[PDB]
């Protein structure tokens, strides 16, 4: 259960070092708006990205040591920056998860269509299909499938880089007009979408070896080095071959095809890239609940997320995350180019907030060597904020959804916090002992003389006396037959048959319950209803059974403050 | 509650006579594939459609008399053709409802964009938005809004027809190569999508005046005459002005603009058409549950639909119908042209089955004048089957989804029927009285000393003795504080504190429940758990509260055959 360095790197790096499939492509797409001759500018810009990457790693190398409990960006932003910055970081992490699912799936389908161009008319269905698949694979459960594909991806891309560099060596500057500083910055910001998951390792510190902090930091350093090597090699290869971004083929696919030649090696590369992107999406799915629990300990998210041991909130979280990702995929049509700016925003707001909190914490404490750590975090935060500002300013026509999504989730967090605050305020205070109860009348609603009915009557009689059976009859003809059949049973239970012409079920019970509750209140008795819970071993018969019980519970019995037992009954 | 003829026509005709907005358009679109000079062929084809319409009306004029209880196509296909034809009719009616929602909404948005061309880039969002709106308006409840717009539509289109005919009179043959018989039949089949809701009146016979059959038949005849007049007038006007189908404007919009001139009259026409199409979609929504109940009486659909008086199944039905319609809208991009063939298939399978059943019933009985009724139904069935065959053969690339949807729903119906058959078989048989119970031990899970906890303890003590409180503690530190606070309460209840390191909640309860259940079984006691049901008056705090209770119920207590009371507690 204590992952070693290699296995931990495999399980947690599938999000970060899987972004090399669409980073250099973004850089080249932005540069191509001027001319194909500007592609050499990818070489410096890429270097700048690595510089940023270095800062991030160093910054997070601090965070892991400062917060060995885990937490990550949310905790750092909460403790050191207050409550609103922490909530903003949480919302941005939610956007990060939704967008990493969407972007990873879209890029995977782009890789697949590059492998088989005949599916270019099904970019969106395939994508959505894949999403649903992993949703199921997360509802069903779910460890080897998350560890080998990353090794395969790293090995395959290292082989591809080596072969491409060898071919370039065997042969198998220049300023260009139009490139202004602003467009260079735009390209750099778009290319910073290669640093889209270095967060993950800092969020899973406990699942490490005996020293958790040291092992996590060394794993993060190794992952950073691997990502830097892969990204630099891919960018160098792309510059070497030219490889302008085609509208129906990824840059990696073009590089592989011009290197190996659409043979088994190329298909291996494409399949492995698709697999690693799917694993990245699954990483987003699996990383959401950790954030949910971290928020829920502070009463910002439902208490149902605080039970982490039983995966209480995993179903709702997985369903909501999958549906949000599907909605985003449909909205942008699976265009990885049009989705990446939003993903970068959702990733870089937490980066900025986390580095700012780190810097202010260092300022507050001022330990030995505080100046260097402060400088590193400050530089990282400045660069990240610049990238975020550029992404807002330029690609607003695809970043508009975050400007709507952030206020909604922040307000939801505040509303939940206020609600739990009020509830905890007025519930903790204890009070006087309630009115005495001298007995209990049990009402058993019956839909027909069955085995389940007789079992429930038996338990009701065991529980207390005064048991009365109640039957709402939709037709006056079957009243006599049902009453006779009940009399055939030798139960000493008074049966009250009451009629409803309009096939309604609540209102006749409303009247009867009024009468019975008044009568019981005269004798200080507590009315109580005993429903059977028919259970079958199919998990899809739930809609087929005992729904009238839920109707009566929800619409009548909760409003009347009446105990409602639910005796289960299994089916063979 | 007993609708008069006029009000009934208004409430039920919003589906049938709202199809004039896209029938002549389909005829013209099919004819335009040859040349604009072939548009005169719309005049004969339209006439043929009316002939078909006449048959349908006559056929249904019989059905209303033969089945005054209602039912409609499903009952006719069930009694006279067997079980599988009845199920096929039911599935096709489900497709009819989904497609009428989708098509009506799409045509409404087409009318809106014709009114304001600036929204042509939002055909699908607007559409989906409208759908969601009516979904809400069907979950909230929902009678005058369903009665006046139909009157407005009829009046407005009658005015438009009169004005257009007047202008044609004041002036304000010719065989064409390429028109083969097959293409004429294709155009006729596509134009038969004007008869897309004459079914509705036959499905709501009881809600009429003192003679239900006569009043329903006369209302159906009046609606048929109105539809014939509107459709014929629209087709004549379209032929008179030429009005080739533009890619960004409905034929009705073109007719109105060339008649009135984009003034307040034209905007009134467009708005009224949009309103009538929205009402048609709402008619589909409201008509689904009648089919659901009719199926459920025969154990083909969940029993939860048999309680028609309390609208038990309306929530699930509305949600599923809305989501299916939204999926179809997105799939075909709100192209009313591409959706109509599927709608016509889903409407005409029931027409064919119903007329065939009517004919065979007449053959079996052979009453006076049987020959004429048999001939009418036979002719209607033959024409409908021909139209359906043509729609399958030609427009397969948009009718493929029904070929997938039909087997799934038919198999679901059969599976549900088999399941209820087995359950009813093995449940009715009564058996020996179960083991005696000599008392009851009550387990009260507590999450902290609160008012709710003390109320639940009070009720548990009232219910029986041997009450024991149980607390799972996620941290050993707060164990002592919680135990001391419990001791501060003077409850004579033994508190068992048990610890779970991984924040799990089921497993410690699993062990404790094993021990307690064994101990109680030694004394023939029945274990029982008492949960509080925290209730707030906001309907959206449901996710915020008492979810651990649902976790414990679902994952632990149903599997152990243990009674689980649920005492409600209201919030102030
Ligand atoms: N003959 C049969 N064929 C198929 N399934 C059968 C069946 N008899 C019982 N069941 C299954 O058992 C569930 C509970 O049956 P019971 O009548 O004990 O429990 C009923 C009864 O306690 C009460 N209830 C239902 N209809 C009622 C009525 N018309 N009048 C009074 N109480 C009614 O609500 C509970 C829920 O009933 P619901 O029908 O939702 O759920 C039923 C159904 O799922
Ligand atoms: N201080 C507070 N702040 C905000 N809301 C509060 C609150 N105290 C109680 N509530 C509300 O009351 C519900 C039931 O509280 P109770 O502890 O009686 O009912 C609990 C208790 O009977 C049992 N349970 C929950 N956690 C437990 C634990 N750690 N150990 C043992 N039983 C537990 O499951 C029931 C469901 O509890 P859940 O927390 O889902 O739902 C809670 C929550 O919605
Ligand atoms: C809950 C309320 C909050 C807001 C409501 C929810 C959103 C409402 C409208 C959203 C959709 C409107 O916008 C609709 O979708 C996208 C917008 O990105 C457009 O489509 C375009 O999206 C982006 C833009 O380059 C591309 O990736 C895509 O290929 C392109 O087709 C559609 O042509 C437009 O019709
Ligand atoms: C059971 C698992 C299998 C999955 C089942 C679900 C199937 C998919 C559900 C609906 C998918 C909708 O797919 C929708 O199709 C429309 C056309 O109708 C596509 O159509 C559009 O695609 C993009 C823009 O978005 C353009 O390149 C293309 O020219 C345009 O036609 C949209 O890209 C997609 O949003
Ligand atoms: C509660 C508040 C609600 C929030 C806002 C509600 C709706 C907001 C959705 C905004 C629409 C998205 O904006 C979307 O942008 C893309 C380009 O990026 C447009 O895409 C379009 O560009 C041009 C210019 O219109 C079109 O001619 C072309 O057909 C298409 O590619 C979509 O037509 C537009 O819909
Ligand atoms: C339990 C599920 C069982 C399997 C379900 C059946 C599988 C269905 C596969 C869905 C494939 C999606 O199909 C996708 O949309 C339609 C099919 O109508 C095709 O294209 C169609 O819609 C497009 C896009 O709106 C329109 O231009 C036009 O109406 C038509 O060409 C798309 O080119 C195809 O990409
Ligand atoms: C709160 C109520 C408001 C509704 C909120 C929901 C907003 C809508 C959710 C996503 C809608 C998706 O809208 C999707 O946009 C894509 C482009 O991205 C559209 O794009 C496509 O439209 C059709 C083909 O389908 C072509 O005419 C168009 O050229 C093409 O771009 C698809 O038609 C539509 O399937
Ligand atoms: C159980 C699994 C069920 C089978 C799974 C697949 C179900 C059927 C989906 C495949 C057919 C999709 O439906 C079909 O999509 C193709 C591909 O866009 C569309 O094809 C049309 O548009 C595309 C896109 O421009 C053109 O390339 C093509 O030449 C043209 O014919 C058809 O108009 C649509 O009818
Ligand atoms: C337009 C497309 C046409 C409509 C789509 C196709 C409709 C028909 C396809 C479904 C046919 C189902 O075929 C049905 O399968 C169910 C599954 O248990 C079984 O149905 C059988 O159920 C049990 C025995 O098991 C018998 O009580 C019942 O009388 C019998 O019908 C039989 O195998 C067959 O009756
Ligand atoms: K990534
Ligand atoms: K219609």
């Amino acid at each position: 259960q204590k992952l070693t360095k290699l296995k931990a790197l495999a399980m947690l790096s599938s999000d970060a070092l899987s972004s090399v499939a669409y980073g250099t492509e973004q850089i080249l797409i932005i540069l191509a708006t001027i001319s194909a001759a500007a592609f050499w500018y990818s070489i410096p810009i890429a270097v700048g990205v690595l510089i940023l990457l270095l800062a991030l790693i160093l910054s997070y190398r601090q965070i892991i040591y400062a917060y060995p409990q885990g937490g990550g960006a949310y905790i750092v932003s909460k403790e050191n920056l207050g409550e609103k910055p922490g909530l903003i970081a949480g919302g941005s992490l939610l956007v990060d998860y939704i967008l990493t699912v969407a972007v990873s799936i879209s890029a995977g389908t782009d890789a697949i269509t590059s492998a088989f161009p005949a599916l270019h008319d099904y970019h969106v269905p395939i994508a959505i299909f894949l999403v649903l698949v992993i949703m199921i694979l997360n509802l069903r459960g779910l460890a080897s499938i998350l560890a080998y594909p990353v090794y395969l991806f790293v090995v395959a891309l290292l082989v591809l880089i080596a072969v491409g560099l060898f071919k370039l060596m065997t042969g198998q500057g220049t300023p260009v007009a139009g490139i202004t500083l602003f467009l260079l910055l735009k390209a750099f910001s778009s290319g910073c979408s290669a640093l889209t998951g270095v967060e993950a390792i800092s969020n899973a510190i406990p699942a490490f070896k005996n020293p958790p902090a040291r092992n996590a930091a060394r794993t993060l350093a190794m992952m950073g080095i691997l990502l830097a090597i892969l990204f630099s090699g891919i960018t160098v290869l792309a510059y070497g071959y030219g490889t302008a971004p085609k509208p129906d083929e990824t840059v990696v696919s073009q590089i592989a095809s011009e290197t190996f030649g659409r043979n088994v090696f190329y298909y291996v590369i494409q399949g492995v890239t698709s697999l690693i992107l799917v694993l990245a999406a699954n990483t987003g799915f699996s990383a959401f609940p950790q954030l949910a629990f971290n928020l829920a300990r502070d009463q910002y998210m439902p208490r149902m997320f605080t039970v982490r041991g039983d995966r209480l909130g995993f179903s709702n979280g997985i369903i909501f995350l999958g549906f949000a990702s599907i909605v985003l995929i449909i909205l942008f049509g699976g265009q990885t180019e049009h989705l990446i700016p939003l993903y970068a925003v959702g990733v870089f707001i937490p980066f900025t907030l986390s580095q700012t909190g780190m810097c202010m914490k260092w300022i507050k404490q001022k330990p030995k060597g505080w100046i260097g750590k402060m400088l590193i975090n400050s530089c990282g935060a400045l660069i990240s904020f610049m990238v975020l500002s550029i992404l807002f300013v330029t690609k607003f026509n695809v970043v508009w959804p975050v400007l709507i999504f952030m206020p909604i989730v922040v307000l939801l967090f505040f509303a939940i916090k206020n609600h739990y605050t009020a509830v905890g305020e007025q519930l903790r205070i204890v009070d006087k002992e309630p009115e005495e109860i001298k007995g209990t009348v049990v009402i058993v609603p019956v839909a027909g003389v069955t085995t389940v009915v007789q079992k429930s009557i038996h338990y009701a009689k065991s529980l207390s006396d005064q048991v009365i059976a109640v039957h709402v009859s939709f037709d006056r003809e079957q009243e006599k037959k049902f009453e006779k059949r009940w009399e055939e049973l030798n139960n000493g239970v008074r049966l009250v048959t009451l009629h409803s012409s309009y096939r309604s079920l609540v209102h006749p019970f409303d009247k009867f319950l009024e009468t019975v509750e008044a009568k019981a209140k005269k004798e200080q008795f507590s009315v109580m209803v005993l429903f059977p819970q028919f259970i079958t071993k199919k998990r899809w018969h739930t809609i087929l059974h005992n729904q009238s019980a839920f109707l009566l519970r929800v619409r009548l019995f909760w409003k009347k403050d009446i105990m409602v037992a639910t005796l289960p009954y299994h089916f063979k």
